């Protein structure tokens, strides 16, 4: 298929251009004599139609593709591995070819010897293009050089990449003037490429039994600056704190050596969405857990690990008497309280920018 | 069979229509070039006759009914998923088809089955083409089943079977009566309010049982107790009467769609451990003891008050600390601030239920009645 | 076989004669249109012959008899093969029947597909199983048409004892000086199996050179019998006195209130109460008793949220000071639950009294 | 072989005749219709010469003899079951035939083994088969239902007298001067086995290829006083039955549904040699562990289970509270140090009729 | 080959004779009617050369030499097995043969083994099988069992009289100038393997091909060290002379019991411990086997054998807190009691303690 069937992967489609340019003409690459990459990985949640891009890759490169799931390859005994050979065996044949490993995590058991083999052809020396949900499920060995050493990172469409979306399986069917995407766009937020032509489908279904009606079928406009305050809060702290480095973007799209002084103004910023939570709806939501959880690691990590700890001492605690046990739960509740603290009167001081932020991220989702 | 032969069904009746439709007349959906559901899930208890429905939805439709249960697929090697493949490729002969997968769960999560499921996936998701095959699947254990098996297209549709009331357990009975010889003196309505939550296949059984008894020789009542009070209505009446009446009063809760005897802020997660520990209360205020019935109530109730305190730093005294080993002081902390939460929350419950206790009351004998209600 | 062979099971047999009365005239069923079960469960301990009853099923209905065994059915789909095999060959001598003994064995590993074949095949002749130990199977089993019937077979009583001696004394030589009634009652709880052993080992130990005596001992109390009757009798008389227990439908020497959960809890504590009210000292006999009750206690204070001091609170992990909390309530609840049995037991000690000897003596009543 | 080549045996030869008379007669038994056992077990420690017993009964009988062991048939799949069957079939040829199964324990107790058994336990119920187990307990209960191993007989280690005996028999296959007494070796070696003592000879005729030597012997396989050490182990356990109401008097006493006051009475017993040790030799020995280990195990019973416990009352404790952890550790200390008064105060009175079994025991080796 | 290829095995070489003696003459054995020993076991740490040993022996009596190694056998399923079966059916044709099983312990531990072993018992209860194992006590204890390796033969690390022996016989196999004493690297590698010290030369002749350069070899791999040695092992055995229920060592190297014989022992434990104070005022890490074979016997006298004082006549092997401390102090009482009955005899005789020390690091062994 086209780059022009894929909505707001702007970034992703000159990332993946580089891919495209190689499969078409290497020479440019063999002129300087250049190693191409054997391997390019799309990193990003179901639905974020990694598939697609990688079709697109070899349409607009007017390549071979070759489709092949990491549930299929992993068989009885080296079959799965055989299989492996095989697609590479044939997929050579249609040079310049795509291969696309969908739930490359899929691929211990005959799968060691199957990943083995995929590592095999790839060092060979065809460009194998990779989709995974759970990344850090990965073997290292992977992202080595050459094999998967490239990675592109998939978002969630934003407002703007959703009403783009709808709009090209709008298409598909006999939609009326009436129904407005924008409208729609904002209505899902976060949602994914293939839920929202799901939601078109619903509704083109619903007619011909006969969108809003589709919308009921995925079993807050205030909800939004709750989670625009967590995302204000989080990010606002990086300008302020001197040992943090400000962030690239703030979205409220779900992205489903250090010195003490370091860690400390993390831990800081963890804290950012439970403080403007109630400096804002002075009531704390459930969306902090993993900003708490990793303040407490760290926390933990300075007092057990690290020997940061003032009470507790240069000791690594990582089986111990229970007095030793109250000691650390004591000095990881200081460092935590206080690191809250310093991020709740930062972000009571700049109140009226964090509120700025908010509205903001309410309108436009994502800035940096 | 026909929908006429389903009974208690009207709503998930009109929902399953959408797919007599399509099966039908295609092209209607293809006009405007729609995507039709490739699979349809069917969640129920036993007996529920989740099967029954998908035979009548061909029969609607006059479509071709391959039945196939998950505990066959789940073979040596590759066996399964030649079975399925197998299935798929006759299914396709036979099209417009249905095929019905019983234990969905059995095969819906590796092992054989991984590749058996991976194959039930790559077999529905078909392709763009039309097929004009229908995939039907029954699990009683939905949770069970793997993320994938709910995408789009595959068993994107999901249609929920409800034990039958009162008036759709007297209408069950009179369908099996008919098979057999039912003498004018058993009334099929004493026994629909005698066997409240009973399942579609539990009265037919009840029949046979009797038709059984006869064969040695009202009778009926013989074989009720082979199987192996009204007071007991009211109590439960009580436990959803007190669950149900807080959603009203109770401002960050949401009024219960129905009631049958059959990122979330504090002050959200605070109403529902309120809202569990209802039926708690309304059953100390009526019948002033306390049922076993209470169980997941109260174990959901602490589960929210040990998030709230544990890991969404919700707690006053334990603080903004994420818990999950700890000391022991620490321990009492988390232990002490959940039961005060707890405590709370019943009290904000036991008092709002005293009050309105008219109210509650009157729910009760209302269920003893319509069983549902909205 | 006959059921003439099967001994002191009237109830048993007669509950049998539905299925045998199916299997030589099915149509008086299929004329009003009634489905017949497909299968029916034996319950019962080792020796009760749950085997020797679905034999003479057959032959009081003149019909073939395919004995299975769980243990047999595997490599991989053996087994299941095997399953469909029997029901293939099984189908042919309809009506027959198929015997599963130990179907626990195939009630994880192929067995799981063993299972899925025999539910698979039932689906599709009577089926007939025998376990020892139920609770291990799938609720599957037990769903309509398939297992669909259970059938419970008891140790013998005195009466079936003393019956069962004397068909296995046929198959011997054994003198009229021997009075079985006496080895019936010497031998209380004894099995089918058990008591035809002892004739065999006396009969080999009479080839060897009354006799029956010295094999009792190869198994290498009167008073006893009291006791077992005082633990069954305070549990039993405590149904009648206690407001929210149903009275026992037996007695032998072989949506829950708070209310009725503890008066269970002081049934439980019925026969450690008696023990002491009568012989002034507690058997080990109580242990599954106190276990239960202890569980219905812990049930209260920490899942059930019926705990005073515990409270509302689902405990099922916490601190120590919590835990002391639960063990306190718990021993409340038991000791008072005890008290009051005790209590019921020691004023009414006199018709507790009257169904020890009694039990002694017709060893079962209602 | 005969019964004469077995020694000390004469309780368990007569044990075995009744199987011998079947196998030679079995007409006798079918006369009053009696069905003959089909399995015969024999329990005992290793050199017991289990296996000799067996091809004696055959030889008494002049019956066929098939030693089969239980490691043999343990077989890739189905193989060790047709070996069974194979052996049972061949074995039903040479009818009346005794097939022998060392190491019953190997077949006895999660695949094959499974199938192996049925097969074993299938054939059986179909010849009188023996089997021989070091370790009865670890075989299944299935094995030990009427028919299959529905007898079992019990070989002891051999006494002073069966020691000698035995010396004497194995004596003959060499040239051992009448200068050498194998009453003075018997005594020497207590709780030795038939083929420990076996052993002893042969290493003594190796010795004589350098040509009193048989002592020699004794120190290459590498008291009087220990001797007495047990003989008060032993004298403390069986003396307490006769004067404990609810203990029932020892069947025999070597150096080689129940009432509290039942339960008690054993823990005293138990007791027993631990007193006896301290009353003679004033220290104790190790040899208490599992003495102690039983007593501890009925008292913990008692308190936890049974509810037989003053303090901890009638509750199942079988996780609890320290509180509650300390009551029981409590009582069940109690409750033993009782007992062992009890039995260290019998003992003291009645300490002379105590030291009379110790040397008796140190003479006679055994008594009732 | 020869039992002169073997160095510093006298004692080890007469305890083989009797075997070697069996296969050459088997009817002297055979005359009285006396069964012969099937099975042969060599136990020694490894490089001890328990392979050369059974070669010689076969050599000093012309038999025929079958190595096998328990890695071998050790095969998809039966295999293994047929491989035993194989190995002596063969083995059985050139009779009188020894048989070589290197490694036991691999075959000796169910799983392919389980049957493979039971072929190698079943093979040898029908040719003299030797076998070496690093590892003894994790064999089966049918192994063992008379006739299957009934016999059993210690082979030790060489001494420095061994050592330099040893060097002599590999240093013919190379080019080594009168220059280079062997004695001088013989004490310079104690506790040395047969195999460690001809590696040795093997380097140094290496490093010669390159071109005092044996010296270089050594540091491819202290004099002080030997007498900190000399003090674990001088306290440890001085002790048993002085303790009643103890028995004397048969040696001494730098390479149903009562209550009083329990003690005596934790007292021996803790001789190491001790000299190494008395002596060098230091402990070193070399206690901790000393110290938790001490702390084993302590807690099983308290917990198992009922022989605590406070702890009383329980079988505590799931307990209360307040019980825990009741045993971890009993411990300490019992532990240091011994410690100090031990710290003092050491203490007196100290004189005694650095006599041995001083001729351990000239003897190395002592009696
Ligand atoms: N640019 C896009 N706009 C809209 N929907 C898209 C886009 N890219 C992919 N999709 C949808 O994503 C789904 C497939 O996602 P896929 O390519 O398989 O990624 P994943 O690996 O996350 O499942 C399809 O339903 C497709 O319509
Ligand atoms: N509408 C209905 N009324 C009465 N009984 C019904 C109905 N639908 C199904 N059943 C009964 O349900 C049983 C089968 O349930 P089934 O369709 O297999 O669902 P499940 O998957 O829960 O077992 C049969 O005994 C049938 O008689
Ligand atoms: N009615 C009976 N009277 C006496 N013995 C019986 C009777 N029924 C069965 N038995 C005995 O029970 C044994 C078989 O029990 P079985 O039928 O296999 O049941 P289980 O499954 O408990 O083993 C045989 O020894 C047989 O003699
Ligand atoms: N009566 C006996 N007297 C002496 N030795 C005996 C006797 N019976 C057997 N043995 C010895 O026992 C050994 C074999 O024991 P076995 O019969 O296999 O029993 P186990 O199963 O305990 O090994 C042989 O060495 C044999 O000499
Ligand atoms: N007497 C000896 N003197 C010196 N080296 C020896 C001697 N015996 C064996 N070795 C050495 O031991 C090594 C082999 O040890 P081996 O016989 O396999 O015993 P292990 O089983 O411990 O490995 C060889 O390098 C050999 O040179
Ligand atoms: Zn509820
Ligand atoms: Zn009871
Ligand atoms: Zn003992
Ligand atoms: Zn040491």
């Amino acid at each position: 298929i086209t780059f022009k069937d894929v909505a707001g992967q702007e970034e992703v489609k000159q990332e993946l251009r580089e891919v495209v340019e190689f499969l078409k003409n290497p020479k440019k690459f063999e002129k300087i004599g250049a190693k191409i990459p054997k391997g390019v990985l799309l990193v990003g949640s179901p639905g974020t139609g990694k598939t697609l891009l990688a079709k697109a890759v070899a349409g607009e490169a007017g390549v071979s593709f070759f489709h092949m799931s990491g549930s299929d390859f992993v068989m009885f005994v080296g079959v799965g591995a055989s299989r492996v050979r095989d697609l590479f065996d044939n997929a050579r044949k249609n040079s310049p070819c795509i291969i696309f490993i969908d739930e490359l995590d899929a691929v211990h058991d005959e799968r060691e010897q199957t990943l083995n083999q995929l590592l095999v052809e790839m060092d060979g020396f065809v460009i194998v293009m990779a989709a995974t949900n759970r990344p850090d499920v990965l073997d290292s060995a992977l992202l080595r050089p050459g094999r998967f050493d490239r990675q592109v990172t998939v978002s969630l469409p934003d407002i703007k990449e959703r009403e783009a979306i709808l709009n090209i399986h709008s298409l598909k069917t006999k939609l009326s003037k009436d129904i407005n995407l924008q409208v729609i766009a904002r209505a899902t937020p976060g949602a994914s490429g293939a839920d929202l032509a799901n939601l078109i489908n619903e509704g083109a279904l619903i007619a011909a039994r006969n969108m809003e009606e589709a919308r009921d079928k995925i079993l807050t406009d205030r909800q939004k600056l709750e989670t625009a305050y967590h995302e204000a809060g989080h990010a606002l702290l990086h300008y302020y704190l001197e040992h943090a480095d400000p962030l690239h973007k703030v979205t409220i799209i779900p992205r489903g050596s250090i010195n003490k002084h370091q860690i400390l103004d993390k831990i800081k910023i963890c804290y950012g969405g439970y403080a403007s939570e109630q400096i804002n709806l002075g009531v704390t939501t459930a969306g902090v857990q993993n900003d708490l959880m990793q303040a407490t690691s760290l926390a933990k990590k300075m007092v057990t690990e690290w020997g940061m700890g003032e009470e507790v001492g240069p000791i690594f605690l990582v089986a111990y008497s229970e007095n030793t046990a109250d000691k650390v739960d004591r000095e990881v509740k200081r460092i935590l309280e206080e690191c809250l603290k310093e991020a709740s009167d930062i972000l009571l001081k700049h109140k009226d920018q964090l509120v700025k932020l908010a509205k903001e991220l309410v309108l436009k989702e994502t800035l940096t």
